[PDB]
């Protein structure tokens, strides 16, 4: 089974993907997590991607396409979390998979309004050593866990990221609808309820 999680920044895609992957054995491919690792390591990819990410812009397609060619699991279940994020990325994914006799089985759209997105992102905090994600209101970190606010979760950068999503990523909703594989979830609900809806799709 190959899944794509699609939706605005802060919709809860990572939160749900991490759980589904552990509980059901999917390989989790988060382009954001992988890119943040590259930046830390200072690889050619990381050094180039950094300033796009800091501005809330997308990293250029060719870099992301190469990244996915390099890490795409040969066999077994996969969740692509935050990839694809452009039409050209989605076209590349389809081509890659077809060469392997595979296809995307379901694309889960995490629907949530802007006001909710903005609250989730402005209260998001991360453990920079593990990538674990918390929320100051909805899931605060316990004692002993040092967390930070991502630079891209600043108010002006959140604004830009939502703009970028609407212009470049939201067209994927129609791209996948027209493949017959889009499934809608209400990602504005609390975490447990979102997860129930995820399980319903993949079942
Ligand atoms: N259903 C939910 N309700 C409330 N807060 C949530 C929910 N899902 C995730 N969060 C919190 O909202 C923020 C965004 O979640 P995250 O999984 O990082 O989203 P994404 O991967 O889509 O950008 C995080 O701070 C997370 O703790
Ligand atoms: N598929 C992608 N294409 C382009 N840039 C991406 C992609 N995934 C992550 N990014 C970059 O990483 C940032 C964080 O994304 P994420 O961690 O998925 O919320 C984005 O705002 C982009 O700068
Ligand atoms: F996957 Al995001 F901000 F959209 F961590
Ligand atoms: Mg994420």
């Amino acid at each position: 089974m190959i899944l794509v999680f699609l939706g605005p920044p802060g919709a809860g895609k990572g939160t749900q993907a991490k759980r589904l992957a552990k509980e059901k054995g999917f390989v989790h491919i988060s382009t954001g997590d992988i890119l943040r690792e590259a930046v830390q390591k200072g690889t050619p990819l990381g050094k180039k991607a950094k300033e796009y990410m800091e501005r809330g812009e997308l990293v250029p397609d060719d870099l992301i396409i190469a990244l996915i060619e390099e890490v795409f699991p040969k066999h077994g279940n996969v969740i692509f979390d935050g990839f694809p994020r452009t039409v050209k990325q989605a076209e590349a994914l389809d081509e890659m998979l077809e060469k392997k006799g595979l296809k995307v089985d379901h694309v889960l759209l995490f629907e949530v309004p802007d006001e909710v997105v903005i609250e989730r992102l402005s209260g998001r905090r991360i453990n920079p050593e593990t990538g674990e994600v918390y929320h100051v209101k909805y899931n605060p970190p316990p004692p002993g866990v040092k967390v930070i606010q991502r630079e891209d979760d600043k108010p002006e950068v959140i604004k830009k990221r939502l703009e970028v999503y609407r212009e470049q990523t939201a067209p994927l909703i129609e791209y996948y609808k027209k493949k017959g594989i889009l499934r809608i979830i209400d990602a504005s609900k609390p975490v447990e309820e979102v997860y129930r809806q995820v399980l319903e799709v993949i079942g």
